RNA sequence: GGCCAGGUAGCUCAGUCGGUAUGAGCGUCCGCCUGAAAAGCGGAAGGUCGGCGGUUCGAUCCCGCCCCUGG
């Protein structure tokens, strides 16, 4: 599950839908950070 | 300045010579619970790993200089 990506599309779309600074902090948690599916792929680079 | 062990989450500190810090205890948030709490149980948030550069698709971890504590 590495080939394209759709994770960037869902991240930038949720970023574009953040209305307040509180939503963007959650969007940064869901689509970035440790538990995000984007970084879960970087973990699978082992 | 010399030589050195360090600087890692809000506090006090472990841990790692390339893709996860599974970080711990406590602090913060949610649920069950309570009139409202706390504990308990369950579920989460949060670190640019000292700064600035160097190498690599990728550096807290390797190279150089430097900031401050034990020296
Ligand atoms: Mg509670």
């Amino acid at each position: 599950m590495l080939s394209p990506t759709t994770a960037v599309d869902a991240a930038q779309q949720a970023i574009a839908l953040a209305d307040t600074l509180d939503v963007l902090a959650r969007v940064k948690t869901e689509h970035l950070g440790d538990r995000s599916p984007l970084a879960l792929a970087r973990q699978a680079l082992a």
